[PDB]
């Protein structure tokens, strides 16, 4: 019955979305003015990346205000016009909670670096040198290097799970915690309707700081300590009690180091915790497990390993929690070009993918431009922007050579962060609609055959596809609160499953390969009688047995 059990949530990355104002940079006047378009695909609430006062390191989550826009965005008043904007459309906003870590731009860590009798010393993770000099201990950044920076002014290092200028905030520290909790009440007191909330998963730190045992392959270790520290559960507790019990809202964490036990833990509303997660077990199906070379160790996509990890999420969450679902966002490249065929069969790449996540139970996220079928870029190296790519450039290719050149631009070309960030492409003119002006990442040069105007003018869309989608969502209750089996296993072309729910069937059928496949139903479903919902290709409904085309995706009802 809760608003967000059966919401579509259409996920906003800012700076990329709409430009209003010509600068390049996209804007919250912008992110208005496209409301309608978003309304219309069927998206009923809306996740806007950070747009919070930030220097940019991290593309706003290096937050250095939390009450203020980056002028860049607007101001707060263009944001309490876009709250209202949303709501007067019946949708719901849901802003990005940034709070493990802040930028070294934050009045409180300008302060907290001073001296050790700041007041705001204790509100970042200090410690000694080793007595040789070196770090506290053996801890690696996401982003590459150390997690610890030397302070020459106090004598201490201090931490930073991601960029040196993300200083990690000290939970330990009851006022830390109470600034948190009145930042997140000053927006949800102006309307905001929940939060995304950014690397939930280390706001707890193992604080004897206790080094990774090691063999040999590398200097700064990320493993998991990183994550799922002793006092998690216990802080997002204290959150709810504090701040998200007294709003009618919506939580999702991107909960880095989650497995399904520890989704449960999140989730299980009993808990009062969150209502739900983003994991990421189905984006690392194609990294080698343990590589130095992290998530730029490509593997091939092992569509086997993709059902087992998601039919685990699916089964684990079944009766208690709730599943997120999604194959793209802001960190993840383009999935039909990462995963499928980006050329020819793109249409029908995307609309399989779509049907094979739109089909289970969760909460769908929809990022901007997936629902178009956007692409990967093939901008050379030295228009990206990322400093993941900049830093992982530096430490694996030049520094320890623990890659190739040519390996590391193959891997960034699959999965840099970058494929998502590159404007969204609203028609075929200049710079794809997105601006007026020079934006502040090339627009994809695929732009001109792949944009929203298109779209609309082509009945067999991917657009429409997804709209429709989403339509049957709330038509067809079954697709929100069914449960899930996996059908057909074994079969390493085909995913198959199907839902159940007051004693209605909904199978899901889709090829994802590039060559024919054969769905046969097991035996205890071959009388039944479908209606088909919704297809990739023109259709007929004896879903007994299945001829399927390359990327052919079906979804039928039983009746
Ligand atoms: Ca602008």
């Amino acid at each position: 019955s809760e608003w967000w059990k059966e919401a579509v949530v259409y996920q906003i990355y800012p700076r990329s979305f709409y430009d209003a104002n010509g600068d390049g940079f996209g804007d919250l006047q912008g992110v208005i003015q496209k409301l309608d378009y978003i309304k219309n695909l069927g998206a009923d609430v809306i996740w806007l990346s950070p747009v919070f006062d930030s220097p940019q390191d991290d593309n706003g989550y290096d937050i250095s205000d939390y009450k203020n826009m980056y002028e860049k965005f607007g101001t707060n008043e263009d944001m309490f016009q876009l709250i209202d904007e949303v709501h007067k459309r019946g949708m719901k906003i849901v802003m990005d909670l940034v709070v493990n870590h802040t930028s070294d731009e934050h009045a409180w860590f300008a302060e907290s670096r001073k001296s050790k009798d700041n007041p705001y010393r204790d509100y970042y993770l200090w410690k000694d040198p080793k007595p040789d000099g070196s770090e506290p201990n053996n801890w690696g950044s996401i982003f590459s290097g150390s997690a610890w920076t030397y302070d020459e002014g106090t004598g201490q290092y201090y931490l930073h799970y991601f960029s040196k200028k993300q200083p990690d905030l000290n939970w330990e520290n009851e006022a830390v915690r109470r600034e948190v909790y009145d930042v997140m009440r000053f927006w949800m007191d102006r309307g905001v309707d929940g939060w995304r909330m950014d690397a939930i998963g280390s706001i707890s730190k193992y604080t004897d700081f206790p080094d990774y045992e090691t063999d040999h392959s590398r200097s700064y270790i990320v493993g998991r300590y990183h994550s799922n520290g002793p006092r998690l559960h216990e802080f997002i507790q204290e959150m709810n009690r504090e701040v998200l019990s007294h709003y009618d809202c919506m939580t999702v964490g991107e909960a880095n180091g989650s497995d399904i036990e520890e989704a449960k833990k999140y989730t299980d509303a009993s808990r009062q915790e969150l209502n739900m997660i983003f994991t990421f077990e189905h984006m690392d199906i194609d990294k080698e497990q343990n590589s130095p070379n992290g998530k730029w160790q490509i593997k091939p996509f092992d569509l086997i390993a993709l059902k087992k990890t998601m039919t685990r999420w699916q089964t684990g969450l079944m009766n208690v929690g709730w599943n997120t679902l999604y194959f793209e966002n802001h960190d993840q490249p383009r999935v039909i070009s990462r995963w499928g065929n980006d050329r020819k069969l793109r249409k029908e790449c995307a609309k399989a993918f779509a049907t094979v996540l739109h089909g289970m139970k969760g909460t769908p996220f929809i990022y901007q431009g997936e629902e178009i079928g956007m692409v990967n870029s093939d901008m050379p190296l030295e228009m990206y922007d990322d400093l993941e790519i900049k830093n992982a450039y530096r430490e694996l290719v030049v520094e320890n050579k623990t890659m190739s050149e040519k390996e590391f631009v193959k891997a960034v070309m699959i999965k840099g962060r970058d494929h998502a960030r590159t404007p969204m492409q609203w028609d075929a003119g200049k710079h794809a609609g997105f601006t007026a002006g020079d934006p502040w990442i090339p627009v994809n040069s695929r732009y001109q055959d792949i944009n929203v105007k298109e779209s609309l003018e082509d009945q067999d869309s991917i657009f429409f596809y997804y709209q429709k989608l989403i339509q049957l969502r709330k038509q067809y209750k079954i697709m929100i609160y069914g449960d899930y089996q996996l059908l057909q296993e074994n079969d390493p072309q085909v995913f198959s499953y199907l839902r159940e729910y007051r004693g209605e069937k909904l199978l899901v059928v889709v090829n994802l390969s590039e060559e024919k496949a054969l769905f046969e139903a097991p035996p205890e479903l071959i009388h039944e009688r479908w209606k088909v919902l919704i297809s990739n290709y023109p259709e007929r409904a004896d879903l007994k047995s299945i001829s399927l085309k390359p990327y052919e995706a079906v979804m039928g009802i039983s009746i």
